RNA sequence: UUCCUCGUGGCCCAAUGGUCACGGCGUCUGGCUCGAACCAGAAGAUUCCAGGUUCAAGUCCUGGCGGGGAAGCCA
């Protein structure tokens, strides 16, 4: 067809400058196909280079304004009224089978895609590629190391630890979906006096048979108990001659390689990782490596010392060595790299770890998912690596996030993650029981309840931008009405239920449905929404925000739910039921894809 | 005290610099004779304040105010 010929042409077209065109994939992103069509046709009309038009096309804030629009003033056409050009260019714009309409509105031109055209390409594509619908592959292998969660092995997970964990998990899924090779790394805080305190504390209150049940638990009590011994004694008996002192020594003792002090280390660490594996799996996360501050090689450490001098970065003061970053950035200030007693610090270890990682992986990019509470820390060791001469220093990125507020150890207002998950699970289980008929159709009610509960906990956290702080509130986790995780699960479940009720019409028939039977307003809106998923993923890797995907999932499910009320699959002609099944089936697949990307587990019944 | 960050409807929150702003909660009005954890409709706007940059500012700049965070031997 002429239309068939154009599609082939457009899918092979590269109009935007290589810089941006490199991200244009009309073959797997319908909106990029439309960007090509619109840029090409508007160029013929305006006389403006299509590569200048392409980046000026923006997605709209609301569907009432079209699918794409262009602000005329953005083309910088001197001596011309933007409003008039909009009217002139829109009036003669060829729609073909691509566009339903083109409209001038103030200094803008709105482009409305033809939904029937979209349905014919998008629906079969979603049903065929399924989980790969909005994905992409790279011409050349790119490897990224994403470090997330990274708790200190000495403490249980509280509401706060959830953040780095799911943000990193999301980013890992997103990068893999878009072609990258991803290394999921957990940088355990398993070194420093922090750990040297557990050593002595365990020798003091360590209970063999007790450490059997649960490591992190017993080890926590010991830490709590030992911290009081050095917090109650006060500044009375000399540090080392007391307790806290004979703890700093055990650390430097561990640095010397004291087989005994190290054997206990490898024990607490190994016991924590085994437990971690199950905890992270519950959140659909499997790390490739459980690294740690203890894993920094001596070579890198020594090399870092040499570079600090070779570059004249460090200078002695107060008996300790630090780096004055003020020369490079006023904000960075001064940072200590070696304590008076010659021991390494958190910052010193990060520099050496970055060096080991590059040597072992030769990454093209490395992302640290760390709280903004550590913005300065990250900004300092990033700069240091830069001034050290490393070319790859520029490939490091800090993805921060805000705090979960309402937590306090010295107040006991802290809420543990396991208790949150368990409580949310029980609440969702309760809601599940209210519908006797539906409940009786679930094989593992308890397990389904946990998946719904976790979706509630993750979504409440990912709804706003990462940078935002948010106070812990049980209602945030327990709510199920409105824009919540359970809302996404319910949408997925009833779409599955609709499919099952019409199991007489297999998915094979859907791809060959008569898509001209999806002309109702509600159907057209849903179709347009389906074609946006690829753009959303692309934008999500740019913002690194789960909310970018979450926001879309709610727009998607809101429309599906609106449609659910007026577009019935059952009790229709075979052809209309097949077409609507195809539309709902495609919507479910996209929801499934997005939910899985975020780290949730879509349920079939609830 | 210095620096960073956030401020959007009674509460939470979205936004490529691109048309006085997306949703949810609360509240009002309706709908259970393919899943009502839902839907249809209503209502609610000093995008914190004063200026600035720009053809165009919720978005960028300076300052103020309020919340939060950080700031030479913790992580
Ligand atoms: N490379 C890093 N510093 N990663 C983050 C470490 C976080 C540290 N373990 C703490 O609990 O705050």
């Amino acid at each position: 067809a002429s239309t068939a010929n154009m599609i082939s042409q457009l899918k092979k077209l590269s109009i935007a400058e290589p810089a941006v065109a490199k991200d244009s994939h009309p073959d797997v992103n319908i909106v990029d196909l439309m960007r090509n069509y619109i840029s090409q046709e508007l160029s013929k009309i305006s006389g403006v280079d299509s590569s200048l038009i392409f980046p000026a096309l923006e997605w709209t804030n609301t569907m009432e304004r079209g699918d794409l629009l262009i602000p005329i003033p953005r083309l910088r056409i001197k001596g011309a009224n933007p409003k008039d050009l909009a009217v002139q260019w829109a009036e003669k714009f060829p729609c073909g089978d691509f566009l339903e309409k083109v409209e001038a509105n103030g200094p803008f031109i709105q482009f409305f895609f033809n939904p029937q055209f979209l349905a014919k390409l998008v629906i079969p594509d979603i049903l065929t590629r399924k989980e790969d619908y909005g994905s992409c592959k790279l011409v050349e292998n790119k490897k990224v190391i994403i470090e997330f969660s990274s708790p200190n092995i000495a403490k249980p997970f509280h509401a706060g630890h959830l953040r780095s964990t799911i943000i990193g998990g999301f980013l890992a899924n997103l990068y893999e979906k878009l072609g990258w090779e991803v290394i999921r790394m957990n940088y355990l805080g398993d070194w420093g006096k922090q750990f040297g305190l557990l050593a002595v504390g365990f020798e003091r209150y360590g209970n063999e048979e007790a450490l059997v049940k649960d490591p992190i638990h017993h080890l926590f009590d010991v830490y709590v108990r030992i911290n009081k011994d050095i917090e109650e004694e006060g500044d009375s008996i000399p540090l080392e001659q007391s307790t806290n002192g004979k703890a700093r020594e055990y650390f430097k003792r561990m640095e010397d390689g004291d087989e005994e002090a190290l054997k206990i280390w490898k024990r607490f660490r190994e016991f924590s990782i085994e437990k971690y594996i199950d905890t992270y799996a519950r959140l659909n996360i499997k790390y490739d490596v459980y690294s740690g501050e203890s894993q920094v090689s001596k070579e890198s450490m020594l090399k870092a010392i040499d570079l600090f001098k070779e570059k004249g970065l460090t200078h002695e003061d107060k008996g300790a060595v630090l780096i004055d970053l003020t020369k490079f950035n006023k904000k960075l200030g001064k940072a200590i790299v070696q304590k008076s007693d010659g021991t390494t610090l958190y910052l010193t270890r990060d520099v050496g770890a970055a060096m080991d990682r590059y040597e072992k992986y030769h990454f093209d990019k490395m992302i640290y998912v760390i709280a903004s509470q550590q913005d300065l820390h990250a900004a300092q060791f990033f700069e240091i690596l830069k001034q050290m001469g490393f070319e790859w220093a520029k490939d490091l990125q800090h993805v921060n996030f805000g705090m979960v507020q309402g937590m306090s150890t010295r107040k006991g207002t802290v809420v543990f993650l396991d208790n949150i998950l368990e409580e949310t699970k029980e609440k969702m289980h309760e809601v599940m029981k209210k519908n006797e008929n539906k409940y009786a159709q679930i094989e593992h009610p308890e397990e389904v309840a946990d998946l719904v509960g976790i979706s509630a906990v993750m979504i409440q956290d990912m709804q706003g931008k990462r940078i935002n702080n948010y106070e812990f509130k049980w209602e945030r986790m327990l709510s199920f009405e409105g824009d919540t995780g359970p809302y996404l699960q319910y949408a997925h479940s009833r779409l599955r239920s609709v499919e099952r009720n019409a199991s007489g019409i297999t998915q094979e028939k859907w791809i060959n449905a008569d898509f001209s039977l999806l002309k109702e307003p509600a159907a057209k809106l849903l179709i347009r929404l389906l074609g946006q998923y690829p753009d959303v993923l692309r934008n999500a890797i740019k913002t690194h925000e789960p909310t970018t995907v979450v926001t879309y999932l709610f727009k998607l499910t809101h429309q599906v739910s609106s449609c659910y009320d007026v577009l019935w699959v059952a009790g229709q002609t075979e052809e209309l039921a097949t077409a609507r099944l195809a539309l709902y089936g495609a919507a479910r697949q996209v929801l499934y894809n997005g939910m899985r990307l975020l780290g949730l587990t879509p349920v079939e019944r609830m």
